[PDB]
């Protein structure tokens, strides 16, 4: 058995408070015992609009390096080694610019114990959707990703990375599965409408899918995206501010039969963390059973 | 601007004539109802004890089959009404499969017409091959053979039908080529299991429906099947210990919404043949693609 944490929190605007939130939960993870601790989608922040998120997108790779720093901090003060995957934003590249694609990146961090970024996987599949009872377009500020993620050798055994939207997407889960994943992330900041719809049925059915352990970090809550600063120099008039959004939470660890083995507790209301610990015995016995891998009609899909 | 299905439970025995005629009355009481189009079950011909009892009443499905085409057409002109018909069977191998040394069954689903045309036999691709959580081991590729082609959408009257059988809910590659091809509909004409059943019919429905953002309908086999075919035990020279045929299905015959609503959804208090209706919404459907158009969202360039 080896321990998995996943964590749940409520990003604001402020980069600052939001490193200090996600600092006490690798520090709470460490305590627990995890050997990997998994954060939701934009853990560094989240944005009012397109130019709000270029402009807080500059302050990204800072909040990384101190991240960097502060898990090698908490590593060595608990003398406990974790590795943290952390859903964050990275401004264009100089080439990006110069190709006149000044979008940000939306990627899932992969930190190791040392502190070294052993994997930036950039989101491929952009949430550009009409939500069922806001009209949101990730695209507008959001560049896509270029390559599938290579699975990651975690101490929790094969990992499989993705990001929120990904997920609706299976054929990027069978994918994952067929690279070698025993383990599969989708790190998110679902919305109300389609988290009580879809998240828990999403990420069941990825698991029995894929025969896959399945994490769900997720934002929760009522988020306040205001930015006085930003508002001011952007010279905003109060009535184009644009600083609530809702998250559902509900954050997740599913066994590769689907079975929900650990669960946010809706009664607690800020950060929270969530361990489960996972059966490499259970997942190769499942896999035994039904061998779907071996099953696959591949002459014809 | 809707338009009525029916999906349709029931409990296969090994007797070709009994199973025909509970068929027949359901496909009465679709018609009665006025769905458009009726739905049954995986194996709605027969349920075998063994591999060498599925290929002998196998030779028995050709029949069944063809006075199932005239009673389509005698129940579509005594009621002055159209249906279609979608339904599990199994199928003798051909002469060519005999040649190459395959004397194995098709298990087919039977797309027929309110004329009586079979206007396609999907042969099943994915073959139920498992040993089941505390329970039976079960190889459907010992009487079965897998077939070669992915399905033809079908222009049905209730809109773009993609089918497929059981097995092939877990593989969702075959559901998303569906979609792909155009499908509106699809189908999961099933014989589940009981333990695979709770855990996971319910979960692949639901999933598959928001996957594709198509209605899914799911016909399947219920209760303890009656499996005895006394002639053929006693031509088979079988002990009575040799016959203790024991086979559960789950149940639970549901239609799912594009948006993973079920709507519905096989009353639990009967483990005997039922029809349920549902009316399938063009314009829900369209309205669900066009505020999440995950078909104009793929990333083609990666995966393929
Ligand atoms: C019994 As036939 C040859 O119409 O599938
Ligand atoms: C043919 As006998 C009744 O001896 O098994």
């Amino acid at each position: 058995l080896k321990r998995v944490a996943v964590a749940q929190l409520c990003s604001s605007a402020d980069l600052t408070k939001n490193l200090k939130v996600v600092k006490e939960l690798i520090s709470e993870a460490i305590q627990k015992k995890a050997d990997v601790v998994f954060l939701p989608e934009a853990s560094d922040y989240l944005s009012q609009n397109p130019l709000h998120s270029r402009y807080l997108a500059q302050k990204s790779p800072k909040f990384i390096r101190q991240l960097q720093s502060s898990i090698t901090d908490l590593v060595r003060d608990n003398s406990r080694n974790i590795d943290v995957s952390i859903g964050v934003h990275l401004p264009p590249s100089e080439q990006d610019l110069l190709e006149g694609n000044d979008r940000v990146r939306n990627v899932l961090l992969y930190i190791d114990h040392e502190g070294k970024i052993l994997q930036e996987y950039q989101k491929l599949h952009l949430f550009d959707v009409d939500v069922p009872n806001p009209i949101l377009k990730e695209s507008k500020s959001v560049q896509p990703g270029k390559a599938i993620p290579d699975i990651i050798e975690s101490p929790l055994g094969k990992l499989g990375s993705a990001i929120c939207y990904d997920i609706r997407f299976p054929e990027f889960s069978l994918k994952l599965r067929s690279m070698g994943a025993e383990i599969l992330c989708f790190p998110s900041a679902f919305t109300i409408k389609t988290g009580e719809a879809h998240w828990e049925l999403l990420g069941r059915a990825r698991a029995v899918d894929t025969q896959c352990y399945v994490l769900m970090p997720g934002q929760v809550g009522m988020h306040d995206l205001s930015d006085p600063e930003w508002e001011k120099q952007s010279h905003m008039s109060a009535l184009e501010k644009s600083s609530r959004r809702e998250s559902w939470g509900h954050s997740m660890v599913i066994d590769p039969w689907g079975k929900i083995i650990a669960h946010a507790d809706p009664s607690t209301v800020g950060p929270q963390l969530i361990l489960a610990d996972l059966d490499r015995e259970l997942l190769q016995e499942i896999r035994n059973k039904m061998p779907l891998w071996n099953q696959r009609r591949d002459d014809l899909f």
